């Protein structure tokens, strides 16, 4: 019954787009063939500390097949200004800096 977490490379297939509404949305692409399995996507202030900042919106978010390459939608509302959105852990770990003004 149970997933774990994705254990593959992910990709941006959708670099993250400002909203209007103080959040971006962004497009996943996935590359293991592990599915379902949840994401581990994340906000971060630095990629030296990975302690959770921000807020996601479209929270728990999973590659919902075995199939490889299909894509996942996530919005997410960053904190106010320099962060960066996590998506894998460790040698997986792909990276998107984002500015947010106020």
């Amino acid at each position: 019954t149970t997933y774990s977490m994705c254990t593959e490379k992910f990709s941006f297939a959708k670099n993250p787009a400002d909203t209007g509404h103080g959040t971006v949305v962004l497009e996943l692409q996935y590359t293991g063939s592990d599915g379902p399995c949840k994401i581990p996507i994340s906000i971060v202030a630095s990629l030296s500390d990975l302690t959770p900042i921000g807020r996601m919106v479209t929270a728990n978010p999973y590659v919902a097949s075995s199939e490889a390459n299909a894509k996942v939608l996530v919005e997410m509302e960053p904190p106010f200004g320099d962060s960066y959105i996590v998506v894998g852990r460790g040698d997986k770990q792909i990276n998107h800096h984002w500015h947010k003004a106020g």
